[PDB]
């Protein structure tokens, strides 16, 4: 597991050159021009920072194809070749429109989804790393502490890499599907039957692939736009206590406490309510237990004075704050009541709240000894027949 474990390349601008040398007068000009005009979108693109950097180049093709279409109409059985030669450059345009907003919606996607959430995490695993290269010109469990997290963000830096490029995968996909399809129609090349076929074929196919589309479309809502919980962090699913190891778009793999590794389906995740403990504030706990219905009030104060001070001398543990609470009398001869505490820590760390916990109920022990606080059983009257 990752975590719990134990010459022609550079000839453009010569080539735009020897484009721009093949016309001076006439109508044909822009034709020609289509076909090194990519330098000039080039350097319209140098004329016009995430989005910048990853969209220009589609934007680039958009606007490019959009030119060439404008000139061509402009331009003009060859009555007929014509007739489709436009109407397949209105289908390359469309393509191209669809393309750009493809890219557009995953890097908005791919983004979002980590820059508005732990840019402050990044920031902090550099200033520890130049710490430790500072520094080599309990602080071995600080170093090591250093090097954890930075795996952690580097883990799910690339399962959102990942994801987003699973996505990719899916929506290119259609989009080219329905590209073709909707090339074949446009231009009159299908006919009535092959209309007929193909309508067919995209409604039996809705059916087949209903529940998957429906499934996939929920698991990206969740992933990406609820976001309950990232890599490394330790959820609560149904009482059960799981470090997320990795995050998919289908499942989510968990490891348990005793480092069993769990797939979970995230279909079935989307529906539960998720604990996480990462992003929790300072956590509190309890201490229940019980004192014989005759233990005198006084005791009962001593017992909250002597807990007042055990707190208040850890407080590296423990919030000052705390509350001691009677319950409720059994019969008369037993009073409930229960220690609220407050942690100084979340629970990310289980084994240190465990840690911290069993020493306070050690202390419990000890002061119900030196008070002399006792639980007795009711008594039994018992009558003898010989
Ligand atoms: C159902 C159509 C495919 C869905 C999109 C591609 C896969 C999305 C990611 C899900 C996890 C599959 C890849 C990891 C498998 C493994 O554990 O080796």
């Amino acid at each position: 597991s990752r975590f719990g474990e134990p010459l022609m390349i550079e000839l453009s601008v010569f080539l735009c050159l020897l484009g721009c040398l093949v016309c001076s007068l006439w109508f044909l000009l822009l034709l020609v021009i289509f076909s090194g005009m990519l330098i000039t979108h080039w350097i319209v693109h140098v004329a016009v920072l995430y989005f910048t950097h990853g969209l220009k180049t589609s934007v680039e093709v958009f606007i490019w194809i959009t030119v060439v279409l404008a000139t061509w109409v402009m331009l003009i059985q060859t009555r007929k070749i014509l007739e489709f030669v436009t109407w397949t450059i209105v289908t390359v345009l469309i393509g191209a429109f669809l393309w750009l907003v493809k890219t557009t919606l995953l890097k908005i996607l791919a983004s979002s989804f980590h820059l508005n959430r732990f840019f402050d995490r990044i920031q902090e695993s550099v200033f520890h790393h130049s710490v430790l290269q500072t520094l080599a010109g309990a602080f071995a469990k600080w170093v090591v502490k250093v090097y954890n997290d930075q795996a952690a963000l580097k883990h799910a830096l690339n399962d959102n890499k990942t994801a987003v490029k699973q996505l990719n995968k899916l929506v290119t996909a259609i989009l080219i599907v329905m590209m073709i399809v909707i090339w074949l129609i446009v231009t009159g090349i299908a006919t009535t039957k092959l209309i007929v076929l193909l309508s067919s074929q995209l409604v039996v196919a809705a059916f087949i692939f209903g529940n998957t589309c429906k499934t996939i479309f929920e698991a990206i809502i969740f992933v990406f736009v609820m976001h309950p919980f990232d890599v490394g962090d330790r959820c609560v699913i149904d009482g059960n206590k799981m470090l997320v190891e990795e995050m998919n778009i289908l499942t989510t793999v968990f490891l348990k406490w005793d480092k069993e590794k769990v797939y979970y389906p995230n279909s079935i995740l989307c529906t539960k309510a998720i604990g996480n403990f990462f992003r929790s504030p300072d956590q509190g706990d309890v201490l229940e237990f019980s004192v014989d219905f005759t233990t005198p009030v006084l005791k009962i104060g001593d017992l909250k004075d002597r807990i007042k001070m055990y707190l208040e001398q850890n407080l590296n543990f423990w919030h000052p704050q705390h509350n001691m609470v009677v319950k409720e009398i059994e019969n008369v001869n037993k009073i409930k009541m229960a220690l609220f505490v407050n942690h100084t820590i979340n629970f990310q760390d289980f084994a240190e709240k465990n840690r911290r916990r069993s020493e306070l109920v050690l202390e419990l022990k000890k002061i119900f000894e030196e008070l002399d606080i006792k639980y007795n059983l009711l008594p039994q009257e018992i009558s003898i027949r010989n």
